[PDB]
């Protein structure tokens, strides 16, 4: 057990190893409580989140023990990773707090290149590294659900990484109105049509895919309707296959209220982009989800022949997330938790 040190920091009292020094608070808190450290040990720079009682509901402990789980799982050059986890109790008894411990992540895709097209080998770097990335999580049965720019850490190298595992799912006033966290959802996922899959990260892609070519979103929609609007332009008005698909007996009949319009000419709407380009997005913003592109198909496509190496996009180990559908109460979820931190073991 190393020695911990004490400091008041974000409001509470911090408890951390020695090996971290120079606490600072960063960020807006969109992902927790969190400040930046240098890790002794290790020679990188981190960052630290503190969940502060986190066992006070049945709903709070199990998104712990999740948030937790996958971390713990996530091993991918494209994917965040787990460097630590720690407690300062030396009980279960006493057990309080969790800490967790990654590579703290500078810019992300959005603060870097808003209002800003990029070069199209840029283009093809990028969204390689988020297919790569892509086809490892969903080797493992996980849905991401929310891919956009901001979940994308990105280093003077254009190298790239993955967030966003284990946090609160996002509620229905933080997708109301012209918010970028409704502008990259699948249509599906958007208006509750069926039961989902892997398929809408797929979209997700395609939508970032766009903005990195023109420097502009590509769905801005006001509000879930005006959204709709946008999309049914570019792709079309369903025909009587998906139609079919749509279990939401509402919402097929307002579907139907809407007047038939084909798919546009994407050559025509990117005006200039790289043919290859054109192809890859006609193959992922694909109204019915069944019939999109999967990553593991994407990344042999040749918009990505100076990158793709299928000896080096490897596959995830499996992931037993038989707990999702497990009811159990708070201390179980807490001593479950426990048992995850005190056998972590960290990276070579
Ligand atoms: N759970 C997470 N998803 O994205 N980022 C996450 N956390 C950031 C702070 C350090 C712990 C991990
Ligand atoms: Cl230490
Ligand atoms: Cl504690
Ligand atoms: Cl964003
Ligand atoms: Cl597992
Ligand atoms: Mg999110």
């Amino acid at each position: 057990r190393p020695t911990f040190y004490r400091q008041e920091l974000n409001k509470t009292i911090w408890e951390v190893p020695e090996r971290y020094q120079n606490l600072s608070p960063v960020g807006s808190g969109a992902y927790g409580s969190v400040c930046a450290a240098f890790d002794t040990k290790t020679g990188h720079r981190v960052a630290v989140k503190k969940l502060s009682r986190p066992f006070q509901s049945i709903i709070h402990a199990k998104r712990t023990y999740r948030e937790l789980r996958l971390l713990k799982h996530m091993k991918h050059e494209n994917v965040i990773g787990l460097l630590d986890v720690f407690t300062p109790a030396r009980s279960l008894e006493e057990f309080n707090d969790v800490y967790l411990v990654t590579h703290l992540m500078g810019a992300d895709l959005n603060n870097i290149v808003k209002c800003q097209k990029l070069t199209d080998d840029h283009v093809q770097f990028l969204i390689y590294q988020i297919l790569r990335g892509l086809k490892y999580i969903h080797s493992a049965d996980i849905i991401h659900r929310d891919l956009k720019p901001s979940n994308l850490a990105v280093n003077e190298d254009c190298e790239l990484k993955i967030l966003d595992f284990g946090l609160a799912r996002h509620t229905d006033d933080e997708m109301t109105g012209y918010v970028a966290t409704r502008w990259y959802r699948a249509p599906e996922i958007m208006l509750n049509w069926m039961h989902y899959n892997q398929t809408v990260d797929i979209w997700s892609v395609g939508c970032i895919m766009a903005e990195l070519l023109t420097g502009r979103t590509l769905f801005p929609g006001t509000d879930h309707i005006d959204q709709l609007k946008l999309i049914l332009r570019l792709v079309g008005t369903p025909g009587a296959e998906l139609l079919k698909k749509i279990s939401s007996e509402s919402a097929r009949n307002y579907i139907q209220s809407l007047a038939q319009m084909p798919k546009m000419n994407f050559a025509n709407v990117f005006i200039g982009a790289n043919p290859l380009a054109v192809d890859l997005l006609e193959k992922m913003l694909v109204l019915d989800s069944d019939k999109r592109i999967t990553a593991a198909q994407a990344l042999a496509h040749a918009y990505f022949a100076q990158y793709h190496d299928p000896d080096d996009e490897p596959v995830a180990d499996p992931y037993d997330q038989s707990f999702e559908s497990r009811d159990l109460l708070i201390d179980e979820w807490k001593s479950l938790t426990y048992d995850e931190v005190i056998s972590f073991v960290p990276p070579p």
